[PDB]
């Protein structure tokens, strides 16, 4: 609904959204419920890979809530997805980033948007915020 308006806005503005997402790199992630089988489209920020053209990182942050978001399980279950980035739409392979690599990519995101550091303080001792790599195929 809201979700719907953010998606229309993304698509009207070359892959950009205002409000809380003003100036941020956005992606619309098409995923499918690992239990329901139902398609959904979730807009979110990404961080582009500094090492590999065609790879973006997304953050299963869910505003520092207690649980991982449903899209996280949907993506890692399917192993592949479709995304809209910029004016494009393409298939992606999904892999989860872990260890010191996760920490480094999360630190760059939190550097650019320090709200991300608050999410991690909110989830301390509860969950580690997953980072996924979406790689263009």
């Amino acid at each position: 609904d809201w979700n719907s308006q953010v998606i229309q806005e993304f698509r009207a503005n070359g892959g950009r959204v205002g409000g809380n997402f003003e100036g941020a790199p956005m992606v619309l992630v098409h995923h499918v419920g690992r239990k329901t089988g139902k398609a959904a489209v979730t807009p979110m920020m990404y961080l582009p890979s500094d090492d590999d053209p065609g790879t973006i990182y997304v953050f299963a942050s869910k505003a520092g809530a207690a649980s991982n978001p449903a899209w996280y399980y949907n993506l890692t279950t399917a192993g592949t997805a479709q995304v809209e980035v910029g004016t494009e739409t393409y298939a992606v392979g999904v892999t989860e980033v872990t260890g010191e690599d996760r920490d480094r990519i999360y630190s760059e995101q939190a550097r650019r948007y320090p709200g991300f550091a608050d999410y991690e303080k909110k989830t301390a001792g509860i969950r580690t915020i997953p980072v996924l790599a979406l790689t263009r195929t």
